[PDB]
């Protein structure tokens, strides 16, 4: 029983949808697709709509809108993103071109709420512990964020935290010196780094390594964390980088203590774990879970892993006719959760 559909202009995009959906208003635009808020009539709740643009007008397009359906697919976490629904008005492969993605509307980000004034310690252990709890579980399926930044933590009014993608305040501001730079092999823990970031600017209101280019963000992540020692030189495979290093004029690494002044020491450890450079030392989101700073909220019955996910598709290089059928075969697929 395939629902009845309309049409609307919105921001000079066209938009055709279910009856099921109301009241559509536009949210954002962005690279690769347009947000709307809708009401959704069989659950009455508030959803978020995203009409991806110009889905299959190459085989990179074509590739990048099957990542988006398969990870969404696979995503059933409380601190993560999740899919409600996936709609095309197309009634055959032959006609599809256009895909729908529905899932829940938060209320803000954490780029608003910094911008009006720092967090209370309470609130910060409570937003952190939320985004490991979500990273625990996208790290155990092998699935990195690589872009964590403020504008993509969303919240309620309980403080109810979900990590997405909006797909775009520099990424560079918040990104791993191993995987910016290509320094060093680089993990899940690229992530951990950019957690470290956006913990510090929560507790002081402030950027804390607003760089203008990848070299004045490495001289500012230096300052804090010290040039690399001998035994972290060690591990650094490409010459350009090491000779660049080697070449700037050494710095210590400061006392963290020194600079979050008047923060609750706990919060000082962690970010002391966090933000060190040697990829291999630097903590886990399993670990950090664990740490005294989220004594009020750590309940290790109730830190899920994942389901593993199936990326081989990454490694191939197909023709945008495949890509789209493997997408048509998705949406088909697809099942929706419990209400
Ligand atoms: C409809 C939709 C569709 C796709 C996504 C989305 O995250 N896609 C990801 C998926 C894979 C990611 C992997 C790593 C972990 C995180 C997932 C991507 N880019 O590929 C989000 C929304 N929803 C929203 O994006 C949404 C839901 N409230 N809000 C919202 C946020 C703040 C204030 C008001 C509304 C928004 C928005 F950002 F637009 F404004």
């Amino acid at each position: 029983e395939r629902p009845t559909f309309y049409r609307q202009e919105l921001n000079k995009t066209i938009w055709e949808v279910p009856e099921r959906y109301q009241n559509l208003s536009p949210v954002g635009s962005g690279a690769y697709g347009s947000v709307c808020a809708a009401f959704d009539t069989k659950t009455g709740h508030r959803v978020a709509v995203k009409k991806l643009s110009r889905p299959f007008q190459s085989i990179i397009h074509a590739k990048r809108t099957y990542r988006e359906l398969r990870l969404l697919k696979h995503m059933k976490h409380e601190n993560v993103i999740g899919l409600l629904d996936v709609f095309t008005p197309a009634r055959s492969l032959e006609e599809f071109n256009d895909v729908y993605l529905v899932t829940h509307l938060m209320g803000a980000d954490l780029n608003n709420i910094v911008k009006c004034q720092k967090l209370t310690d309470d609130h910060v252990q409570f937003l952190i512990y939320q985004i490991l709890r979500g990273l625990k579980y996208i790290h155990s399926a092998d699935i990195i964020h690589r872009d964590l930044k403020p504008s993509n933590l969303a919240v309620n009014e309980d403080c109810e935290l979900k990590i997405l993608d909006f797909g775009l305040v520099a990424t560079r501001w918040y990104r791993a010196p191993e995987i910016m730079l290509n320094w060093m092999h680089y993990n899940q823990t690229v992530d951990i780094w950019s957690v470290g970031c956006i913990m510090a600017e929560l507790l002081t209101g402030r950027t804390l390594f607003p760089g203008t280019d990848h070299i004045d963000q490495l001289k500012l992540i230096l300052r804090l964390v010290g040039t690399p020692g001998a035994e972290l030189l060690k591990k650094i495979s490409s010459e350009s980088a090491r000779n660049y290093i080697q070449s700037l004029a050494q710095m210590p690494k400061m006392n963290f203590a020194n600079v979050f002044i008047g923060a609750n020491p706990l919060a000082v450890d962690l970010l002391e774990k966090m933000l060190v450079l040697d990829s291999d030392k630097r903590i886990t989101a399993a670990q950090a879970l664990a740490h005294a700073y989220f004594a009020q909220y750590h309940d290790p019955d109730d830190e899920p892993v994942a389901d593993p996910y199936d990326q081989s598709f990454e490694s191939r290089d197909l023709l945008i006719d495949e890509w789209k059928s493997l997408t048509y075969d998705e949406v088909i697929s697809f099942v929706p959760p419990p209400l």
